[PDB]
């Protein structure tokens, strides 16, 4: 709380560097959509680069001066570490030679989510279904496990590239998950081999089919149910008193 | 409201006016339909384009006549507006030589909306929906648009036909969210040269599938919400007073 | 209400009649799978077209002892008509011709449906909810019928099979209504010819999976509503009084 | 309740019980993985050979212990019928040449469900909906069953293949219902020799889907309603008391 501290802490929390930011993001966003065009590139290309280099720049400055005002408090807030890793990722340099870094740098767009407080409430709104779904999602894990290996060694032997590997099969499952040619594709072909493959994916596809949407049922109706708790208590207790 | 205003106010706005209307939309309706057949068209076709563009004439008429009527209050109107813009795209000539415009008067037979009032209620009550999903349509277009930059230039120059560029990407992005085709006619391709290539689509696939199940979830959830905010206030002032 | 009218009153309206008939259903049913197994038809043949001859001799004096008994009541009841339907396809004969009379002859099996009380009030409970959709189903029909105009006449010349005529566009319609292969086997076909062929088919995919997921939510949402009315009232008028 | 009986009795029953089978389940998890791998199998194969003998051993002696504890009310428990008839099929060996059963050994996995209790309760709530669905369940197998005998002897003797057999039948007429390639993989074959097929899977299309559809609505609306009842009954009598 010293005479330092708040003279860049009332910046940083100012409505104008906010702002900044969010223009910054929305111009290298419009940058990064040029950038794709080779002719374009051909044109412009160093302009792009350097407005690039500019842009990372700022927002590492950006998140350093948001560490020393936020301190812990930062690397205990999910936005704060998103940004810092985004920024992070965006400076091993390109010479890296691994160009997925280099392609990860367009993650800094996601900023537009992060500084914008109505997105925020979205994404945070979408997440929070989440933490009670865990245990449903390692029971279709477990059950997808059971059958990836039980896949594997009914059919690698003769469908390698669809079943001959757990990371294969579990593929394979996942696409017949998403019904995606799971017959005409899949199970067609392998009958003409195992003519009962049809017992292996059809109650398959009833398990996690039926699961899927017993989840949103269960969402749904045990949502309803506690706006209904809250709304007995208060009509209940203003008729006691 | 002179008395020649009122003289056409009380035709506009009769029922007959109305019925009329409707009566010429599902017989032009009827003619488009065979219109279709060459048959149809080398037998009677003269009679058809006749009758289309009596219909079109009496159209302009009638939307000249509800602007004398309306004044203002007809181009703050969406349903005006539309019959107005179907009517405008009907008045550019065959000779244009852009057939799109030719091909666009059908969309006059949507006047079986805006004219019949069962049908603008439910339009309405579809429509009604979308304002509170602007900022998640927004979310997602975002999404849609990074994951559009990252793809096209991971696998733009190998696989030009469906991510070459920015909108191509686009494209075979969206149908990948419907699922169709994604993994035998994309995914799988995909992984002979990218073996990664699943680290990609599989978490995309999940998030905007999580999004539109929330979006709906939501939807439901919230509205049951507020039928019982309405029912508590009623219920708890009853007893109140 | 005669003397001789109620001695055949009592034996139709008896649960052995209607038990009886049951079995015959089942007995028939079992009869017409056995029927498809050529095998089976070389030995058994006979056997089986002398049951089924049997038992729709029995439906038909069934059906005669019914409309005694229920005289023009059962002209009114829907169950009563479809088994007398089913009963009329029966009874045209095998020289007809027409074997698709032949084969609508299995409908009799859906007897054990108009028979069984725990399926008719599923069907029933079943069939409740359209009455209210027909209007959003004569919106989505329209639209169907507007852009079957359109799509015939952009890519009829070029893509016959598709959309050469007003039955094959509709088809095709349908087909991407299901999403089944619109992109790998129909859209993208269409742009190496028409390369804005995505602005016609998107946004129909878009309208057409709006507006039935609409219908869904709004069927969830004002029943739920409706349950609140009642549920008002009771607790709002046991205060009252 | 003997004093030897309690011996055993208080082991069975004590946490240390329960988590040592879930240690090696998840133990022998793991294990049956990388015995998905030749290579791993080439140089450790006959180290997890055994542990599986082993596991299976402990299980056996697991089952007999509960068995002794529980007695009677061991075989009305479904986890434990489960549970029993898993390591049942573990000890069929090797030697019966019907490797089906060797497969099935990876069931015993499901262990990690029988034996962790917030996974016991998930699978107790998912498969609590199915008795109400059994009428709805037999309406559509029924329904199914016509229509899979009238394809059967509609297209069987041009598409074998597809049809030829009322098990054939019953396959693609699932494979439309999910949706699966019906149009371009089936019915847009099927119609170049049976113009008409149309008829026969559209309506298909539509009942299957719509009672799917309405399935889940009437489970989420007759939900509410219930959780509505218990709220009526307690506000209205602590307004009657
Ligand atoms: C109602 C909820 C439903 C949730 C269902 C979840 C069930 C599991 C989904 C798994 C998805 C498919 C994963 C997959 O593709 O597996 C690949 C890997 C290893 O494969 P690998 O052999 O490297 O590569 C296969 C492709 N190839 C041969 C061309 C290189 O295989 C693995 O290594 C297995 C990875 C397991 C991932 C578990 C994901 C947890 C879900 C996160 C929750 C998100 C909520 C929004
Ligand atoms: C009862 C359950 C208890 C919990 C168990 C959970 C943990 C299980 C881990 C099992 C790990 C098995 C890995 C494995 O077998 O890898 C197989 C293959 C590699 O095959 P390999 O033949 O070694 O490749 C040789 C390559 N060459 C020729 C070039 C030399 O590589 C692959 O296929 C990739 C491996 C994908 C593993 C996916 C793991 C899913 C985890 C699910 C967890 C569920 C928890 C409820
Ligand atoms: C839960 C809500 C979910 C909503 C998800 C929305 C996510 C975005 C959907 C985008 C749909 C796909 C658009 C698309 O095809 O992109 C094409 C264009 C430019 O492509 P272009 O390179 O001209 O042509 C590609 C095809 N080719 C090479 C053969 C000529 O690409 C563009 O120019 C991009 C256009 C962006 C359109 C944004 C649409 C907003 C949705 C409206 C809300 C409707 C509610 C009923
Ligand atoms: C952090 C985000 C901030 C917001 C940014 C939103 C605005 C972004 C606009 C980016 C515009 C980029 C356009 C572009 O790169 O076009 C690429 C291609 C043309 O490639 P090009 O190589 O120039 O074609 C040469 C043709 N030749 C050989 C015959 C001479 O043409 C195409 O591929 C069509 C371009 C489709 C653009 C789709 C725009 C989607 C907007 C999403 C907005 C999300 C807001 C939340
Ligand atoms: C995990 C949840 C993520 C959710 C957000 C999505 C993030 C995006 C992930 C993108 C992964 C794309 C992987 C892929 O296959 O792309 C292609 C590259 C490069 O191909 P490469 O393997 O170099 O083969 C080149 C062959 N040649 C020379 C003949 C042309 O392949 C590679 O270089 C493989 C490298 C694997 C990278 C793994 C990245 C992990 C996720 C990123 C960090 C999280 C951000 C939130
Ligand atoms: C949320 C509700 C969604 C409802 C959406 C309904 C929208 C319309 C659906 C139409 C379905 C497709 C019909 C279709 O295939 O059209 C074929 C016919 C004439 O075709 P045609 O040229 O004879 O044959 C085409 C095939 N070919 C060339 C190989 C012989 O084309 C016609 O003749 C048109 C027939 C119009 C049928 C209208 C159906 C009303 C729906 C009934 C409600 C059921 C509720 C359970
Ligand atoms: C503003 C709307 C007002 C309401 C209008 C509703 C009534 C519309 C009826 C239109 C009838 C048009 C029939 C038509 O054009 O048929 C075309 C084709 C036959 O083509 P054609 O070239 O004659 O075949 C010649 C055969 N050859 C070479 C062997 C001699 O045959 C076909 O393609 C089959 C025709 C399918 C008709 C589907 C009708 C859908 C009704 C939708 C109603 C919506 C109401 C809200
Ligand atoms: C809203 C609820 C929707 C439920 C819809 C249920 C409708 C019926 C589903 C039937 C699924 C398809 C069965 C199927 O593939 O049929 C095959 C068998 C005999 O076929 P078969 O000729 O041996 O083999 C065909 C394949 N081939 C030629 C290459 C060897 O055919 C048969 O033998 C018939 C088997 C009938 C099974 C009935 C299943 C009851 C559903 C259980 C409920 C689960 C709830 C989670
Ligand atoms: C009104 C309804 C009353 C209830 C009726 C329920 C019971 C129906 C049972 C019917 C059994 C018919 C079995 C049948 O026809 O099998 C046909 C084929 C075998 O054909 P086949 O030509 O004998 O094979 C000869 C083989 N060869 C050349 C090597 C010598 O093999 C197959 O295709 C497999 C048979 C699949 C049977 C699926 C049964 C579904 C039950 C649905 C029950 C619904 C209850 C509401
Ligand atoms: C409308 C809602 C119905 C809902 C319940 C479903 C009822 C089932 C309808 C079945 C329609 C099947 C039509 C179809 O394409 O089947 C094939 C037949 C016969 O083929 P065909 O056209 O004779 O060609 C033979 C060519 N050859 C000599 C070289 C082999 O094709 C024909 O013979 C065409 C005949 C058209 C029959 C139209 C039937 C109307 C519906 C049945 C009555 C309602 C029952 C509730
Ligand atoms: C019952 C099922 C599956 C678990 C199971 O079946 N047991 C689980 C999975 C997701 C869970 C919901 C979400 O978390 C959102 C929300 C969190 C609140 O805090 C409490 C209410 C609500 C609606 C949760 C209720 C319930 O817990 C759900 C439906
Ligand atoms: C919560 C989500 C997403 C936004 C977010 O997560 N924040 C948004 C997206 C669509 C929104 C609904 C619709 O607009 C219809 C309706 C308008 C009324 O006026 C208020 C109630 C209701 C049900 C809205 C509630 C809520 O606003 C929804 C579910
Ligand atoms: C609002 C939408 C579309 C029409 C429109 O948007 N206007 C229409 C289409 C189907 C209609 C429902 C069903 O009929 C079943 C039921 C009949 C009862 O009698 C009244 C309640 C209920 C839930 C109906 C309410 C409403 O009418 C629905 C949802
Ligand atoms: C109405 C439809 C179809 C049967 C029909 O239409 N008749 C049937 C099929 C599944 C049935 C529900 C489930 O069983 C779960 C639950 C059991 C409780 O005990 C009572 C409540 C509830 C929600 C049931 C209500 C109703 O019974 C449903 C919706
Ligand atoms: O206590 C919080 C501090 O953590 C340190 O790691 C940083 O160097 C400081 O700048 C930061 O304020």
């Amino acid at each position: 709380g010293s005479h330092m501290y708040l003279r860049i802490t009332n910046i940083v929390e100012s409505s104008f560097f906010t702002k900044f930011i969010i223009y910054l993001v929305v111009l290298n966003g419009i940058t990064m959509g040029l950038e794709t065009s080779k002719t374009f590139m051909q044109s412009f290309g160093v302009y792009t680069t350097l407005f690039n280099q500019i842009v990372i720049t700022i927002f590492t400055i950006e998140i350093i001066l948001r560490i020393y005002v936020h301190r812990i408090s930062f690397f205990k807030d999910p936005w704060s570490l998103f940004d810092f890793f985004v920024v992070a990722i965006s400076l091993v340099p390109t010479s890296s030679g691994f160009e997925i870094l280099r392609v990860l740098r367009v993650l800094r767009l996601f900023r537009l989510v992060t500084a914008v407080p109505q997105m925020r409430k979205i994404v945070s709104a979408l997440i929070s279904v989440i933490p009670g779904m865990l245990s449903v999602i390692a029971l279709m894990t477990l059950f997808f496990y059971i059958f990836a290996i039980m896949a594997t060694q009914l059919f690698g032997e003769r469908f390698p590239e669809w079943f001959g590997t757990l990371g294969e099969s579990f593929y394979t499952l996942f696409q017949v998950m998403t019904l995606e040619s799971w017959s005409m594709g899949i199970v067609r072909p392998l009958m003409e081999v195992y003519p009962y493959a049809w017992v292996f994916f059809i109650p398959f596809i009833f398990v996690v089919t039926f699961v899927m949407i017993n989840l949103v049922v269960a969402i749904i109706v045990d949502a309803m149910a506690i706006l209904n708790q809250k709304e007995e208590q208060h009509i209940i207790d203003e008729v006691q008193s």
